[PDB]
């Protein structure tokens, strides 16, 4: 059935790699944010490099929302790419409001370069996100890995360029209404 209530889990790649194009990281999630104002529009914001944090908890509150894009505009990324803890971070939030009962969808902003063992437990967090129902799409920066973020979101329909022709923002959106009332 067709939903209202959403909860949107921004995981954010802030390692070395993608520091020359945090602003485009920054401007996506902050078009969202303004597209999305409703109170049953609950966001979060979460970053990683060589550990993760939760920047702005679960919320609804537009005042802690503005607060969390400050917070944001200033990061510095630097270091390594763990994007399996970023998702754990959401997938811990998403358990702790309710597991299969919510309505959770995560966007993991990266480039997808991945290293090590890091593409083993990223494909297996990601694996968790959609055992607990939660859906993943992947906003690709820079010179992408696209099988990567097609590994990681829930389908090739999932992943979108961050730059270029509004592709992202019009196809997540437009993604999010075909779900809603
Ligand atoms: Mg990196």
């Amino acid at each position: 059935s067709c939903r209202r209530a959403f909860d949107l889990y921004f995981v954010l790649d802030k390692s070395g790699s993608v520091a020359n194009n945090w602003i485009e990281i920054y401007n996506f999630v902050q078009q969202l944010a303004e597209r999305f104002v409703s109170p049953e529009m609950r966001l979060s914001f979460i970053v990683f490099s060589s550990q993760a944090t939760i920047i702005l908890p679960l919320t609804g509150d537009r005042g802690k929302i503005s607060k969390g894009l400050e917070d944001l505009k200033r990061v510095s990324p630097v270091g390594e790419t763990y994007i399996h803890e970023g998702l754990k971070l959401a997938n811990e939030q998403i358990q702790k409001a309710g597991g299969l009962k919510t309505s959770s969808i995560i966007i993991a902003l990266t480039d997808g370069k991945l290293d090590g063992l890091v593409p083993s437990y990223a494909e297996k967090e990601a694996k968790i996100s959609r055992s607990l129902g939660a859906s993943v799409y992947c906003v690709g920066v820079l010179d992408f890995e696209q099988a990567q973020l097609e590994r990681i979101a829930d389908s090739k329909e999932q992943v979108f360029p961050v730059k270029g022709g509004f592709q992202a923002l019009k196809g997540i959106i437009n993604s999010i209404l075909a779900q809603s009332c």
